[PDB]
């Protein structure tokens, strides 16, 4: 409350701990679905159906230019492209597959920075 705080955290290697996590999810073998918005002409169905459209390349301009204001607003953003997936994709689809195994690889990576 008013002049009664817990001790500080030191959350000034944060943005570049991101980066860094974010960088191993660009260049693992099953990103290529969640690289690039997914072609709003050229899906049909995503546009209505998702709501929030997300994806590495938007997380990665958005983290570059300082629209996240903490940690929890990139796991969010992460979170929300494999949320997406699934909304939209069959679990037995390549692309379905790839969701899974990407939040998997990005949930242990959280946990291992900042949790561990
Ligand atoms: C993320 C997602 O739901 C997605 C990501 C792709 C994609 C991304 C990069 C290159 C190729 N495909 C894709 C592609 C979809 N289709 C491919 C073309 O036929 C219509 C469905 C449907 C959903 N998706």
């Amino acid at each position: 409350s008013m002049s009664v705080k817990k001790p500080k955290r030191d959350d000034s290697k944060d943005l570049a701990l991101c980066s860094m996590i974010l960088t191993e999810m660009e260049t693992h073998e099953d990103a290529w679905p969640f690289l690039l918005p997914v072609n709003l002409k050229l899906v049909p169905g995503y546009k209505k159906v998702i709501k929030k459209p997300m994806d590495f390349s938007t997380i990665r301009e958005k983290l570059s230019s300082g629209q996240y204001p903490n940690l929890e607003t990139f796991a969010l953003d992460v979170r929300l492209v494999f949320d997406n997936c699934e909304t939209f994709n069959e679990d037995d689809s390549d692309i379905g597959r790839a969701g899974h195994n990407m939040r998997k690889y990005f949930e242990k990576k959280w946990t291992d920075t900042f949790k561990v």
